């Protein structure tokens, strides 16, 4: 309520910049549904080339049919975004036959919410493979073009879970920490590297109505298409952290002081 | 000291440190059989685990050593089934085993990633739901997680390892919370974060100096007062608040 009124005037007087990325090759993992979806038909407003990325074949090629009726091009590819070797093989397929990515959406995420003696640990192992080893494999391939030409975009799509933890989402908490730190430490390291440009953005939305899990876990509803207008805005004028409402940013400041 | 907190008693506890054969986990076992508990030891390295054990020995505490690779789930569950055999229910779990391949992300090897995970994080998954049952079952436990300032802020060129040490400190907060939810009162958390300490894990400190000793006693303080986040030094909280300013 006093951050969401103030941040409204500081966009006003304070401005920040807005790129272009028309004719960027945007790659988009877990673009089959929700936000990476929203986010892919985003991108194709925005001019991009896009590349969409799902185990579910049906629902990333209804997103690309969406995205050529808003006049992009797309190339879409069937991909486990938590197997390392189907992630480097198709790898080689969009330099192939699209070219080199330059923004990197790290969207796809798993979750199997239970408490801790609940959990199979085959749940623990996929939500770490999905939502940060997966991470690890699709940058260390996308990379090297982009420090090549200076120029890129890592977009880390993390969660609120990622700053704080939940009950009965121990696992799926943990890897969102773990992708939170991904962020921190992969904006440091091309800072010491002296790699000005390649940017980085990290996207923690709240509970998202998307079907991903049932209710939220607080007494606290974002839709789908806000978070892909926030996650855009946010890479367009190169934000590192994008917290979705931007007021929950004070709520984690003040869990520090207690 | 005009508000001090109360010490408790850890004489008699059974506590399993993973990594016990050299640096904080060797000198974290030295503090408990000071404090007279029933020492469990567990590391991949026998000779460095068996050698702590006689440390911990002549200070006066009986002391069992298993050669355990924290980062395999089946080596650690058979393990576990060897523990309660042979000296019962864990009491008070150390999660302090780690590893670290310093280097660019387009320099590390995706089995050094792995690895990274798998002992870092993926381990305190599988010890915990081991240990946790019985500490549930008599409502008293206190689950420790070595972490690392790492699991606050990022640093340059350990990238897999500052990703392992946010979900070591995301497990604890998911932990703790979780533990409150279910009404389970009696089994305490802690995360010990320190800052570089010279025990040879990595060669010099990523910005511009702890000893081992130091941090096992910053260790020992902070889980008999019940401290649920330890920073060594414990000013290095302060750093942190700022950075998010
Ligand atoms: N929905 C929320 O409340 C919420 C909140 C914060 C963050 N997030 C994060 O946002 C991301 C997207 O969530 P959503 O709500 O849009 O989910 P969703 O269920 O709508 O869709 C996620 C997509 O990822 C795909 N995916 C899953 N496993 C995959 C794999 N191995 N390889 C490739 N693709 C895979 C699924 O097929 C699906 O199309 C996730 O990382 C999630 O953790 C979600
Ligand atoms: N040293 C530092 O600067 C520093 C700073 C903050 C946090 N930490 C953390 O403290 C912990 C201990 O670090 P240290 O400096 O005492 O390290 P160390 O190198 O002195 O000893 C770590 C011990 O863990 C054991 N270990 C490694 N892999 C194992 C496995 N798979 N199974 C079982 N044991 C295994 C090693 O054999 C070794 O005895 C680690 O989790 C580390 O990340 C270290
Ligand atoms: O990532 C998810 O799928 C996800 C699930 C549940 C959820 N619960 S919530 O919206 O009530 C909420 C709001 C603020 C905070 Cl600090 C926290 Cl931890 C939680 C939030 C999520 F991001
Ligand atoms: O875990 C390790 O092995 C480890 C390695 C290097 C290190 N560098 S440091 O002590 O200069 C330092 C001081 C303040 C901050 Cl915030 C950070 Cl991230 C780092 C700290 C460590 F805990």
């Amino acid at each position: 309520i006093i951050y969401s009124y103030l941040e409204a005037l500081v966009k006003v007087f304070f401005p920040r910049k807005r790129k272009s990325v028309a004719g960027e090759i945007v790659l988009i993992t877990g673009a089959g549904h929700g936000i990476g979806r929203w986010t892919a038909y985003e991108f194709a407003k925005q001019k991009s080339r896009l590349v969409l990325w799902d185990i579910n074949k049906h629902g990333v090629e209804e997103t690309a049919a969406e995205c050529r009726k808003l006049g992009a091009t797309v190339h879409t590819f069937v991909v486990d975004c938590g197997n390392r070797e189907d992630i480097y093989n198709s790898v080689k397929q969009v330099k192939k036959e699209v070219g080199d990515v330059t923004i990197l959406v790290n969207n796809a995420g798993t979750v199997y919410p239970a408490d801790l003696l609940s959990t199979k640990d085959e749940e623990i192992t996929k939500t770490f493979e999905i939502n940060i080893l997966g991470h690890f494999w699709i940058t260390k391939a996308l990379l090297p073009s982009m420090i090549k030409r200076n120029h890129g975009h890592i977009v880390t799509v993390a969660s609120v879970c990622g700053h704080e933890g939940i009950p009965y989402l121990i696992p799926y908490c943990s890897s969102k920490f773990a992708a939170v730190g991904f962020h921190r430490a992969l904006t440091l390291e091309l800072q010491a590297l002296g790699i000005t440009g390649i940017k980085t953005s990290c996207l923690c939305p709240v509970f998202v109505n998307t079907g991903f899990t049932k209710n939220p876990s607080t007494r606290l509803i974002l839709e789908t298409d806000t978070v892909a207008r926030s996650l855009i805005d946010g890479i367009l004028t190169n934000k590192k952290m994008i917290f979705v409402p931007s007021y929950y940013n004070i709520y984690l400041i003040l869990d520090k002081f207690l």
